[PDB]
């Protein structure tokens, strides 16, 4: 493959997403869902990975993973 | 940066890790910890991200994230 789908937890409610090499910053939770869902519906074998920064609480990372599960990403 | 630290959940107990462009496959949980800890102690600003495959249960992804937290990765 070229480059997976990457979701980054920049803080509290702010996220960044890397789609096949292209990076998008300043995304919201509702918007991150929209994009994640659209990319997964077009490609079913898209490797999904989630990472958080050192300043983000682990509980928020769980929530992020939770949101992805809710939209059927993982 | 060049390329973050990526940990992939290939299944049940099998993991893959990508360190600055170099990918290692067939790693165990105890070994993944060793590597993750060594990379984090050398670089404190290393972006850490975790992703699981479509065939892996979400509960295992939580466990993986849990293991990283235990060794102070996130």
């Amino acid at each position: 493959g070229s480059v997976p789908v990457i979701l980054e937890v920049a803080g509290i409610g702010k996220y960044a997403i890397s789609i096949g090499g292209e990076r998008q910053e300043g995304l919201t939770e509702e918007m991150v869902t929209q994009l994640s869902r659209q990319e997964f519906d077009k490609d079913n074998n898209t490797l999904f990975l989630v990472g958080g920064a050192k300043e983000v609480p682990y509980e928020e990372v769980i929530k992020a993973l939770n949101l992805l599960h809710l939209a059927g990403i993982k």
